[PDB]
């Protein structure tokens, strides 16, 4: 009349990792938002485009395109 158990495998790892799969990002990884992300991941929210051709832009912490990006700011709902 006894029983019991311990030891279990818990996240064995600190590194960072991209803020879309959860996964260890080391190689080819980007740095946005204080995180890392990954180079086929990191996208828009609406349109989900790569933000290859230029830069993007941080709007409550969600990676959007420019275009999209100022049109929530304007016509839509946003916060400061
Ligand atoms: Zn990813
Ligand atoms: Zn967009």
């Amino acid at each position: 009349g006894s029983s019991g158990s311990s030891g279990k495998d818990f996240l064995a790892m600190f590194s960072p990792k991209c803020g879309g799969c959860n996964r260890p990002v080391l190689e080819n990884y980007l740095s946005a938002m204080d995180t890392v992300w990954h180079p086929e991941c990191f996208v828009c929210g609406d349109c989900f485009t790569s933000f290859s051709t230029g830069s993007f832009f941080e709007l409550d912490g969600r990676p959007f395109c420019e275009l999209h990006y100022h049109h929530r700011r304007g016509s839509g709902p946003s916060s400061g």
